[PDB]
């Protein structure tokens, strides 16, 4: 059930490898992943509350092109009507591993699978008993920002012999980054319980309390950016949010031949915040309730010279929402509040029936898994100001096929093709687009590639193909859906690791690694824009580094690097003056770190000092459509420290 045997583009990093790069936030761990692009805070998502991610040149603003899940539960506060992770109730420190799947997904996962299926694996409940705790502090000396950024995780839990267990997972953030007006406060509280009375029945549960607020720096005009890169010309922009998650799960397994699982989940999420929208400053609260019950049965049975693992599954989901918008003339110093004019009061919703079925077939050195997923989406929006009521319902057949060939006991070949569909979001109901109407978003992906492993050389490489019927943006500034039409995403994803010790003792416990990805994202639709590279899609993006482990020491050397990219569908090459429009530099950065594991016994106490961007080279990223569009100063040389304690 673990990757090397995946008939597709897949990568999964484990906890024991987050520290490697001084990583402390989802973003940072995913950006090492090939073909994955995860920009530093910028725009609406200008804070550590939101998550920005995208693969294969797909727009990574607020991850809306993917299916991100924590323990199978959907992270979003609408996975249908508002995929955008303005708020991302999730903390790296509470996870034991990140599983990013670019292709060949069980068709258990969807609908918006086209942009990859990212699932976060919350830390395992300890066997008998335990306590882990860790921290990391970061500083950007060369910034006018002196207060540092601390983060920390705490783990307490265990399992009584009666077959019951519980873990209290905690993760939180305090501090500001290298930009003024970035003061963040995050508190992610989780209560993970499990119950295995025997060996057939098992019950699991998950309760979560994520509360958070942050000051958004936002972008800069050029004048201001050169004047002082650290400063921020957006003093009103703020963002805060809290999520409450509850999930109950039970699995019936009488033998290793059949398996029944059923998971239910409820999550209430509220996110709102201050923002400056042209001579008006707005308070925008948005609540979301999301129910979901999901049963699925599996069975293994042989047929002729073939092994069959039929997987069946269902998922009913219900998402009701409420979003309002209070506003005030910026000319005043006054920030908006309740009892203040509101120009937007609505209630949207959706009821989605999904069905999926696949059949893993084994035969010789072949594993063919022909599957199909089907969704019946019904979404409605109710404007309380206009009174106008709208509705939507589309059916989405989703064929899928995976084939894996076993060349050797250490080399596999694979190929696949799965599809997706994005139901019209509540933010697109009034389909005011130039080419008729908005959505849906139908896409298909094709992957071809190989994976190799031999205990000294571990590598992979694959080619992909993604066809998009259309793609729409947002332009929060004016509240209008700028389209893009059809696009075709093609490229190659590769990475490798090696034990430079199996060549000579002198390099014993030395390891070098590198990943790379070439991505060609282009517009294929109608007019003026045809033939253009999609915005924010470096063609070239990868990493390279080395790991040395003499005794309990750990020495990490690594570099990041990426080509240039455009901000608009126009492909404008000259900076716009506000800083939004404009080609964007590529760059290569260098980072290192030194850690020691004080007596793997004692208290597994670990310490480590590391520098980020040793050369303090300069770079930046633009935000084009967000109300705070501008130049976002790139992370400068950062000195950080980590500390782990286990009991
Ligand atoms: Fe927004
Ligand atoms: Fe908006």
């Amino acid at each position: 059930n673990d990757v090397f045997e995946h008939a597709g583009a897949r990568d999964v990093i484990r906890r024991e490898d987050f520290a490697k790069t001084g990583a402390t936030t989802m973003r940072e761990v995913l950006n090492r992943i090939p073909g994955v692009s995860a920009p530093e805070n910028n725009g609406t998502g200008s804070h550590d509350l939101a998550m920005n991610f995208g693969i294969r040149g797909l727009n990574p603003r607020l991850a809306s092109r993917s299916t991100v899940l924590m323990d199978g539960i959907p992270v979003p506060f609408a996975p249908y009507g508002q995929p955008q992770l303005s708020l991302a109730p999730v903390s790296l420190g509470n996870m034991d591993a990140i599983d990013v799947v670019r292709g060949g997904g069980a068709v258990r996962y969807g609908p918006q699978s086209v942009g990859g299926v990212v699932n976060f694996v919350t830390r395992a409940i300890p066997q008998d008993f335990g306590i882990e705790a860790g921290v990391e502090g970061q500083l950007s000396p060369t910034s006018s920002q002196n207060n540092p950024k601390e983060t920390h995780n705490l783990m307490v839990g265990g399992t009584a012999d009666n077959g019951f267990g519980t873990a209290l997972l905690y993760s939180g953030t305090r501090g500001s980054d290298w930009r003024e007006h970035s003061a963040t406060r995050i508190d992610d509280l989780m209560l993970k319980s499990k119950y295995a009375p025997d060996e057939v029945h098992t019950f699991n549960s998950l309760l979560q309390y994520y509360d958070g607020e942050a000051d958004m720096p936002g972008g800069l005009s050029r004048a201001d950016y050169d004047a002082d890169r650290w400063q921020s010309t957006r003093p009103y922009d703020r963002f805060w949010g809290r999520r409450k998650l509850a999930s109950l799960g039970y699995q019936f397994q009488p033998d290793s031949q059949h398996k029944f699982n059923i998971q239910g989940f409820y999550t209430q999420t509220l996110r709102s915040g201050y923002l400056e929208q042209g001579k008006r400053i707005t308070l925008s609260p948005r609540n979301y309730w999301v129910r979901g019950i999901e049963p699925r049965y599996s069975q293994i049975f042989m047929i002729g010279p073939s092994a069959h693992e039929v997987g069946v599954g269902y998922r009913y989901l219900n998402e009701s929402t409420h979003e309002m918008r209070y506003y005030t003339a910026t000319s005043s110093g006054q920030l908006p509040s309740g009892s203040s004019p509101y120009d937007r009061d609505t209630r949207s919703g959706t009821e989605a029936h999904a069905w999926y079925l696949d059949d893993k077939i084994d035969i010789g050195n072949w594993t063919i898994t022909p599957g199909m997923r089907f969704e019946h989406i019904e979404s409605y929006q109710n404007n309380a100001i206009t009174g106008t009521h709208e509705e939507v319902s589309y059916n989405a057949p989703l064929p899928a096929l995976n084939v894996l060939y076993h060349l050797t006991d250490s080399w596999n070949l694979y190929a696949n093709t799965e599809g997706s569909f994005g139901t019209v979001q509540y933010s697109q109901i009034g389909k005011a687009v130039q080419s008729g109407n908005v959505e849906p978003e139908k896409a298909r992906t094709w992957e071809l590639g190989t994976r190799y492993d031999d205990g000294a050389l571990t590598a992979e490489m694959g080619l992909f193909l993604i066809n998009f019927n259309n793609q729409y943006d947002s332009n929060q500034t004016n509240d209008t859906v700028t389209a893009r039409g059809k696009t075709r995403h093609t490229g190659l994803e590769t990475q490798a690791r090696y034990d430079l010790g199996t060549l000579t003792p002198t390099l014993d416990n030395v390891s070098i690694y590198a990943s790379y990805a070439y991505v060609n994202a282009e517009i294929r639709e109608k007019g003026d824009t045809y033939g253009n590279l999609v915005p924010f899609s470096p063609k070239h993006k990868g990493t390279l580094g080395v790991d040395y482990k003499p005794g309990n020491w750990t020495f990490n050397l690594n570099s990041d690097f990426q080509s240039s990219q455009f901000a608009d569908n126009a492909n404008t090459v000259k900076e716009s003056a506000d800083g939004s429009t404009g080609r964007i530099p590529g760059f290569m950065l260098w980072g290192a770190r030194v850690a020691y594991d004080f007596g793997p016994q004692m208290a597994d106490l670990n310490l480590a000092f590391g520098v980020k961007n040793i050369f303090d080279q300069d770079y930046f990223i633009r935000s084009y459509d967000d109300n705070n569009k501008g130049i976002y100063a790139g992370q400068p040389r950062t000195l950080y420290m980590q500390g782990s304690l286990k009991f």
